[PDB]
């Protein structure tokens, strides 16, 4: 057993993360200037809450999670650093959390956001209830439950994020490669790419990366990848295609055509190409993890935007 | 369940592969020149065993694993190229393993095979049987099992090897840290310590860091390790540290004090201040894995050398 201090607990990025702690079974601490509702639901599921901030408070922890809203001179943190008790950032903790469940990682330039609310949509309409992560925040929808309840883990992988190289997922898709944040891997556009390979090869060998090689630099970095892949796109050699994409009112439909399975029929609410593309790499997910297809019809169309 | 194929599954370094996988309940096959004994063990074991090199030993295999001893003109790797199914190299597959156990990687530029020993010897003194990988050769003393079948799998992690970055150990020793493998990091020994302290954040928050502190550049590192960190040596301010060093005879005796323990007395069979180091950082594990100081004893003197 072990006991985990946030300082800020009550943040927004912060408090879900407390939350999937508790639910794991620690012992969890946090302080914050104000007490809220978000700081009394931590309390009601068994979190030691404190208002202010005094060295203290951070007494008995085994490590520490911090904002990026906290100034150094914080007596909790100096206090922790003097102790040498650990002191991670809140996003490596939120990349943590993927070890103790069944972790789905969103990762591509553009499209994470959207593709990890259709996953959410259809394993919901599947009656699993997922957790995932937008933004940094977590989420599960419509749950009656505390987060990280669900055996699975659905976030976005940003590879401007520090942690990018430290999650450890089951399942891996990419969407696209883009060189918006070559700027983190020093201005070098091969790096950004050296970088995907290796996140993909975070991955079991039981694992599963799904790549879209509509992409022509996730086709290229392909034959780079020792682990099972699932390739999905428009493209005429994808594994799962979409074909006769058509519309009917702000509503696109398409067939989905899928190695051993009869072709299917879908529609999502939401225009272009790239929404297409989400679409097929959640079909990809759904159906690897077993997911029937009245299920994706239904997480489908349901979702919004 | 999935299906391993070992293209030359009699060599020396994949036979081990191939059982622990067994133990751990996967369909394995191999193909191998000749049979021997280690093929038979294998086929006792539950192993299905061709002969000879064909495309067809391949065929249902959900991933290969090839020697460096294997030409890529060979058919059963041809063929898995052909059909998409992942080819990984035996290294990778051999530090995949720590995943599924309690992973001790005992990292540092010299002394991983001595300290790995200790720690195997210490163990079984405690009645842990734990198999234990040392120049890529899994094993485990005395064992009537089959290799993998102990939860705590002790690993050399080299960082020279390019699976270095790829173990996902539940402790992880740093004994030293040497510019010997320069060359893996383009001569840069800045980007050799950045790899360490990158691997040691392979640790979970939950990990522990096991430091050198008389080594100067552990030292330097350690105020980066956001992780649960016991420091050793020789230096007044480790945390467990060796008094008084001796000698009777070839034997060399030493007294280790550890945070709220009393002394203990320890002997081995080995010269020079790098074993007593290897020692110390042997106690320190067996310590927080909660082993006994009899079992501790009777690990380090009965260790040869
Ligand atoms: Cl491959
Ligand atoms: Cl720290």
């Amino acid at each position: 057993h072990r006991r985990i201090h946030f300082v800020g607990i009550g943040g927004a990025g912060m408090c879900g993360i407390a939350e999937v702690l508790l639910n794991l079974g620690y012992e969890v601490s946090g302080s914050d200037l104000k007490a809220s509702a978000v700081t009394e639901r931590l309390e009601k599921f068994g979190a030691q809450i404190f208002i202010g901030h005094q060295a203290e408070n951070a007494d008995g922890a085994d490590v520490l999670v911090v904002s990026s809203a906290i100034n150094r001179a914080n007596p909790e943190v100096a206090s922790a650093l003097e102790r040498r008790i650990p002191v991670v950032p809140r996003a490596e903790m939120l990349a943590e959390l993927m070890r103790y469940r069944h972790g789905i990682a969103v990762a591509g330039t553009h499209g994470k956001t959207t593709t990890t609310s259709l996953i959410a949509s259809v394993f919901a309409a599947g009656g699993l209830d997922p957790t995932f992560v937008i933004g940094g925040r977590l989420n599960a929808a419509g749950t009656n439950a505390q987060l990280g309840a669900s055996r699975y883990l659905v976030a976005e992988a940003d590879e401007s994020d520090a942690s990018f190289l430290h999650l450890q997922p089951m399942v891996a898709v990419v969407t696209n490669i883009d060189a918006d944040h070559m700027a983190t891997y020093g201005g070098d556009f091969n790096k950004l790419k050296k970088t995907f390979v290796e996140f993909l090869h975070n991955l079991p060998f039981y694992g599963l990366a799904v790549m879209c090689v509509d992409d022509p630099v996730v086709r290229e970095i392909l034959p780079q990848i020792a682990r099972p892949t699932v390739t999905y796109g428009l493209s005429e050699d994808a594994d799962v295609r979409a074909i006769n994409i058509r519309q009917e009112g702000m509503r696109t439909w398409f067939t989905v055509l899928r190695p051993e399975r009869e072709p299917l029929d879908v529609s999502v609410n939401m225009p272009g190409l790239h929404n297409v593309l989400n679409s097929l790499a959640t079909i990809v997910i759904a159906t690897d993890e077993g997911i029937s297809d009245e299920a994706i019809v239904q997480g489908l169309s349901g979702f919004q935007g």
